[PDB]
């Protein structure tokens, strides 16, 4: 179950696009062109995606304290829900962890400066977990 994951590049509403460089590190950048803008968004089930950086070849995952984090081997961690906002921008939420009580998801976000944030203080309702998917088509 590896369904052929169309490659695409993840705009945050923050201004930049998401980025994975070959040693793992996650970020955003404005520089479009970059290779390490491409990700392989791969379906593992019902609208719940697998996020893989397509230069590091590595898995964009979140551990149990909310951190996020590249992985190589793919485990439960580097699973994603899909959500909508707005009916536009798309939300990605981890499929494990959420606040107790609450219930409340953690999602995968870039805050202004286009780092990533810890996915319990990214919030579907703030623009730091907003994204614009851009397939380049294939």
């Amino acid at each position: 179950p590896q369904l052929k994951g169309i490659v695409t590049r993840l705009f945050s509403q923050q201004g930049y696009f998401l980025q994975m460089h070959p040693d793992g590190t996650i970020d955003g950048t404005k520089d479009e062109n970059s290779d390490y803008t491409l990700f392989n968004l791969i379906p593992v089930g019902l609208r719940v995606v697998a996020i893989q950086g397509v230069k590091a070849s590595l898995y964009v995952a979140m551990n149990g304290e909310g951190y996020l984090y590249s992985s190589d081997v793919f485990t439960p961690e580097c699973k994603f829900k899909e959500s909508v906002f707005e009916n536009y921008y798309v939300i990605y939420s981890s499929t494990l962890y959420r606040q107790q009580e609450s219930g409340r998801a953690w999602f995968l976000g870039l805050n202004k400066e286009g780092q990533i944030m810890k996915g319990n203080r990214v919030k579907k309702t703030k623009p730091s977990s907003h994204f614009v998917p851009k397939p380049i088509e294939v």
